[PDB]
């Protein structure tokens, strides 16, 4: 039946102990508390931070990484889950509204087979709160709606998800990064959303919101060496660019791999569809890895190669 | 719907003019004058300048700071509005490039709402910039290009949600950066257009003052219900970081950190104290008085546990 996962730093035993005493209330007993990643202790070379490393430095704030983080590895593990069981990840400052064990079962029995991510809470756009009241707090119908889009102003505070949902935005995350505050990327995603009516939950106390302070990323090895790549260090081609990914080669390189129209693509996190002359190549100095540079596919190379070689110079 | 904000100071009627002209010239009909904090008559004593009394100096200069404050006071009055309404901060010697209104509109309606914080001009630090910021003829709206800012808040365009960020910023932080650093620091999302639509010895109230503000030392008023005051008194180091020299801002920070216990007048936040029998004596240099604001709880646990001991 339903796994429940709550999000919760080990430091914050106050959060940990609240949620327990309003399990038993609710007389819920079949819960677990996934040990968050606190974005204080989170050590700047750890290459699980590579996810981050690109030019959106908001994803780089301490507590903003260490969310990200959090619901990304619950992700994970719930993505290997293929038996199709359902999980109800909730954050660990939440309320329950009145009846919420009552409720819940009501919701798990309506679920249809389609319907593999469901918002049971989110923050309501402001200016919606009022004109939302009637599906999102007063209902009592218990059902699962496709995600009011036009509403949605965020929250990863209570969802229930499956294997399907939680593969497709480790997906997305493999071929993206994580640019996208860890809530909205569920909700730029572009997979399929759902919601309750009503919402069954809803949450000022932040380990979030008032930290600034950004990780500052220690420079890794670089030892990755790929068959179908030459690997030019500390050299750079400016522009030609596809897009920016995150600094994370193993990331980068599976991209590449898939993209007929990527010809190279360099270790800050850039993947190209045209470089430069290779003598037109510019120096950049570690800024991730040692050695940062250019990862360039070989097929090309080896095409230029035969040509010049030929050539009556 | 664009509300036009230029900030001026009331002294400066030349540029005050100069700016009223520009806009007749560009067909543009509303439009405000915020008055500008004077640097040159901020008061020693104001305390509104608790958000610069720390150790990066810099800030202290008159015309930086009376800049930082015309900026963030701004953000104040836009963050208030939550209606989502869009401002256009101005300084007031800028340039409009030309065809401003119908520019500005076209830009206007690119806009997505995501897009809270857009420059439509900065200094930039030559081939690339040149087409993207000088010869585009987009119109449209782009991730600012980091790489080649130099600063500038001579013009922008926000609402309530980058303005609160700013303002929220500065909270936590005081104003350790000059003001437009500070916004392109704070690590909110920040936009450009392209083209660029505005643009700026050279006529300056801040690049030739070096003089800082030599602040006076003001009452310290301040009890709260958490906290024990000890004047004069310090435990040092134990420091999670320094902030600013501002009482209020330093006891919120303190609530809202559960590994702060102390903090001190000087601006320092602390994790750890000393025993209270070692703390030092400090002098008065920012409050009548300095001193150590302790956490009540932290107390109330040694005192429960020394009571008990069998002295
Ligand atoms: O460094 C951090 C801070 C928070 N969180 C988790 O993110 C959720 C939201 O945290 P918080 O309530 O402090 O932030 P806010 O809701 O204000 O964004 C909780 O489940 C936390 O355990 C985390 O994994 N790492
Ligand atoms: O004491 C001062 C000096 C300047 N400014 C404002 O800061 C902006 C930039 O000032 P200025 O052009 O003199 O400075 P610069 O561009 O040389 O840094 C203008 O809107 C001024 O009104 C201010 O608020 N207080
Ligand atoms: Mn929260
Ligand atoms: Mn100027």
């Amino acid at each position: 039946n339903l796994k429940i996962i709550v999000i919760n730093l080990k430091r914050r035993t106050d959060r940990r102990e609240i949620m327990e005493k309003k399990f038993q209330d609710e007389n819920i007993t079949q819960y677990e508390f996934f040990e968050a990643f606190d974005g204080e202790t989170l050590r700047p070379e750890d290459p699980i931070l590579g996810v981050f490393k690109h030019g959106v430095h908001g994803l780089s704030r301490k507590g903003v990484a260490g969310c990200a983080l959090s619901h990304y590895t619950v992700w994970q593990k719930i993505a290997a889950d293929t038996s199709g069981t359902k999980y109800l990840v909730l954050e660990d400052d939440i309320n329950f509204k009145p009846n919420f064990k009552e409720n819940l079962s009501k919701v798990m029995k309506t679920i249809e087979p389609s319907q593999a991510m469901i918002l049971i809470g989110m923050t309501v756009n402001g200016d919606d709160v009022t004109k939302t009241r009637d599906i999102y707090e007063l209902d009592t119908s218990y059902t699962i709606h496709p995600l009011g889009r036009d509403y949605y102003a965020g929250g990863l505070f209570g969802y229930i998800l499956d294997y399907r949902a939680a593969q497709y935005f480790v997906d997305y995350i493999s071929y993206n990064g994580i640019r996208i505050v860890i809530d909205y990327l569920t909700y730029r995603s572009g997979f399929p959303m759902y919601e309750s009516h009503p919402h069954l939950v809803y949450t000022v106390d932040s380990d979030i919101q008032h930290q600034y302070d950004r990780i500052k990323y220690a420079i890794i090895p670089n030892t990755y060496e790929f068959d179908d790549y030459v690997f030019i260090p500390n050299k750079d081609s400016a522009g030609g660019d596809i897009r920016e990914v995150c600094a994370d080669i193993p990331i980068l390189k599976n991209i590449a791999d898939k993209d007929i129209n990527c010809v190279a693509f360099n270790t800050y996190g850039w993947v190209k569809n045209n470089i430069k002359p290779l003598h037109q190549l510019i120096d950049i100095g570690n800024r991730y890895y040692e050695s940062d540079g250019i990862y360039i596919k070989k097929n090309y190379l080896l095409k230029e190669k035969i040509i010049i070689n030929s050539l009556n110079l």
